[PDB]
């Protein structure tokens, strides 16, 4: 596999429907050694379950809200992987009330802070903590969404956090490049997952992003997975600070009936 | 002037070097009635003087770091301007220990939060507090910077803040558009302002631009004011959710020597 010999930390796996699960699955297939993290005691068991299916016995607890949680996690990974080759950041959050109805009315100072902290700061918080642990040629990857570029209904505050995320990607990519680290993000299209139920009326939202989509179908965790495996391999050595769209061309088209 | 019969609130005036000053100066020239706010009593004095020169005796204390502060200000203003037509958002801040050196190294959860809070959320918080006081045809304007589209040295976390700011302009314009409110932004080039001297090596980044810029000179507060005046008048009734570059064309060039 074009990923053999690589050691990648995968986060955000919560179910077989999780985009991260599709990513881990595709990387394992390409020969990568994986390491997983779970947010809390509620998810641990299931993460270990999937971790086992992928020949991995490295399951660490990690809540990006707590800097100390992040330092303890990496201080632990360091006991088996003194050095690894990057990680996948697949984490987002915002209280439900932030994603419903008018944006100006729903958004609050508190909701704003949580969405940006958990969805955009955590990405660099993790890079800072494991900086010296990364081998040259390592790659860091995160997941964004079209709402960062266009204003989408009900997505509201997340759109601003995602915009911030993509900017984070470019600043991280620029600062860490001389060390041999690349940073990119995949801006995936609508995919029915667990949290995907958060946005109001998402069932009919994915139906819209099908007929108007160039390839005439929404993407799967497999599609994002293959692209994520590519962006974290040595085959994409010339790509850094890029936001590649994996939405079947949905964004590059307009008024498709 | 093309702004006659308009009540506009102007924030950010800390000195005649302030971009906000260039903006108020041009609007007043166009016959627009202005209102003014100040961060702390340490500035109340100057602001009252400048306000008097522009035929305005409305100077309120407003600190966007506080919900109540924004509430009180719009309460006080409501006494004189039960209804007005928009405001100019010229506010940004991040602790110095965030604007100097490697981004991944300088950035802190605290620094990230404050930046995004004061420089991006403040813009939509102000719109929540005065949403009902806006006349149809109202216009809201904020100031951004190229750092939100590209990784620029030392600008660090502010870049993420400014990116958050621009998506904010898009979501606001899409939410308030049906009420008759337009939301835009100006992305200004480097200007020697009162806070400009705060960025690591600025007078150096200023000399560079005025050499690689198409119009072969950096912009002035008047250039920004004039575009600001236009973006808030009915003369641009067709623009909304747009980020117009007022930097002499710097962003659209590359490799000039
Ligand atoms: N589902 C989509 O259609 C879609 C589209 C574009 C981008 N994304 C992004 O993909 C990523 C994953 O989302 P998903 O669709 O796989 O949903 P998901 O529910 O399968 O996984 C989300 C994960 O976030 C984790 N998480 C939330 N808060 C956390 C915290 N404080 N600390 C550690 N982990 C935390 C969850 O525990 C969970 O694993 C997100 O960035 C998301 O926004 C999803
Ligand atoms: N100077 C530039 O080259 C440049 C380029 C692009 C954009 N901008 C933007 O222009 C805007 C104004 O910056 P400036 O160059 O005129 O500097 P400035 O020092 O003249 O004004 C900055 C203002 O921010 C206000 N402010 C800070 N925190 C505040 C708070 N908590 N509550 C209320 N007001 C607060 C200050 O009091 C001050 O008036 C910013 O958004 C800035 O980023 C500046
Ligand atoms: O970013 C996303 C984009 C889409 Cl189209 C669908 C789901 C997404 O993911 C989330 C949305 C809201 C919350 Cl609270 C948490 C997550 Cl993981
Ligand atoms: O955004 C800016 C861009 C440039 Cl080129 C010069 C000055 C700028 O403005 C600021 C930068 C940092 C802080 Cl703390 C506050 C402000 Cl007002």
């Amino acid at each position: 596999g074009f990923l053999s010999g690589k050691r990648i930390l995968v986060t955000g796996v919560a179910s077989k429907l999780s985009i991260a699960y599709g990513i881990a699955q595709a990387m394992h297939r390409e020969g990568a050694e994986l390491a997983f993290t779970y947010q809390n005691d509620k998810l641990k068991g299931r993460v270990e379950e999937f971790a086992a299916q992928l020949g991995s016995d490295i399951v660490l607890q990690c809540d990006v809200a707590e800097d100390a949680s992040i330092d303890t996690m990496f201080a632990e990974l360091g006991k088996v992987w003194p050095k690894f080759d990057g990680f996948v950041h697949s984490i987002s959050f915002a209280p439900g009330d932030q994603l419903d109805g008018d944006y100006v009315n729903a958004v609050t100072r508190e909701g704003f802070k949580i969405a940006h902290d958990i969805s955009s700061y955590s990405f660099v918080a993790m890079a800072k903590a494991c900086r010296s642990m990364l081998n040259p040629g390592s790659a860091l990857l995160t997941l964004s969404y079209l709402g960062a570029e266009r204003a989408i209904p009900n997505y509201n505050v997340m759109g601003l956090a995602k915009a911030s995320l993509e900017a984070n990607v470019r600043y991280m990519a620029n600062a860490m490049g001389p060390e041999g680290v690349r940073v990119n993000a995949i801006s995936a299209g609508p995919i029915r997952t667990l949290a995907a139920s958060g946005i109001k009326d998402f069932r009919k939202m994915l139906a819209h992003c099908e007929a108007v989509t160039p390839i005439r179908r929404t993407v799967t965790i497999e599609d994002v997975g293959n692209s994520a495996a590519f962006l974290c391999s040595d085959l994409s050595a010339g790509i850094s600070g890029e936001v590649v769209h994996v939405d079947g061309g949905f964004s590059i088209a307009a008024m498709n009936e």
